[PDB]
């Protein structure tokens, strides 16, 4: 369970990945997409694309780009009560896209290594550390889930 000023570190940090969500969004698939090539397998609009330019260049990527991260942002306002956001991405995740926990792993990684990139006037040590919480109790509650619906990820 986050502490009400965990929640603040991670909504403070937030408000800046809305100043340009597509931007951001770009940025954080882009570093998953590279530290971890495998992850562009489960998708069939990018599976094809080669090379850094290719991604900044594609906008199918920017807009997912923002559904990533406007999905989590309003998981991350819920502040831990998301069970109803939980729900629709849980079973599409496990079901249907069959993403593993391993790789909700590699995206939580992706995000703090751009936040921390982008951010460090509001991604300090205090801030990371919270938002690693908020990812780590993200990715918690989406595996018990999983679990329910038959998806071992
Ligand atoms: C913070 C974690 C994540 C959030 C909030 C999120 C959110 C979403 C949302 C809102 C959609 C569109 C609706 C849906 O199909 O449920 C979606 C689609 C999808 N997501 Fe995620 N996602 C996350 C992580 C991942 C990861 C790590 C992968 C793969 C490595 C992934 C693969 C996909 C795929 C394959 C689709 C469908 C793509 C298409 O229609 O072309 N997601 N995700
Ligand atoms: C990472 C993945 C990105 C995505 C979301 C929506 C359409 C295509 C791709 N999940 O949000």
């Amino acid at each position: 369970v986050l502490s009400e000023g965990e929640w603040q570190l991670v909504l403070h940090v937030w408000a800046k990945v809305e100043a340009d969500v597509a931007g951001h969004g770009q940025d954080i698939l882009i570093r998953l997409f590279k530290s971890h090539p495998e992850t562009l397998e489960k998708f069939d609009r990018f599976k094809h694309l080669k090379t850094e330019a290719e991604m900044k260049a594609s906008e199918d990527l920017k807009k997912a780009g923002v559904t990533v991260l406007t999905a989590l942002g309003a998981i991350l306002k819920k502040k831990g009560h998301h069970e109803a956001e939980l729900k629709p991405l849980a079973q599409s995740h496990a079901t249907k896209h069959k993403i593993p926990i391993k790789y909700l792993e590699f995206i939580s990684e992706a995000i703090i290594h751009v936040l921390h990139s982008r951010h460090p006037g509001n991604f300090g040590a205090d801030a990371q550390g919270a938002m690693n919480k908020a990812l780590e109790l993200f990715r918690k509650d989406i595996a018990a889930k999983y679990k329910e619906l038959g998806y071992q990820g």
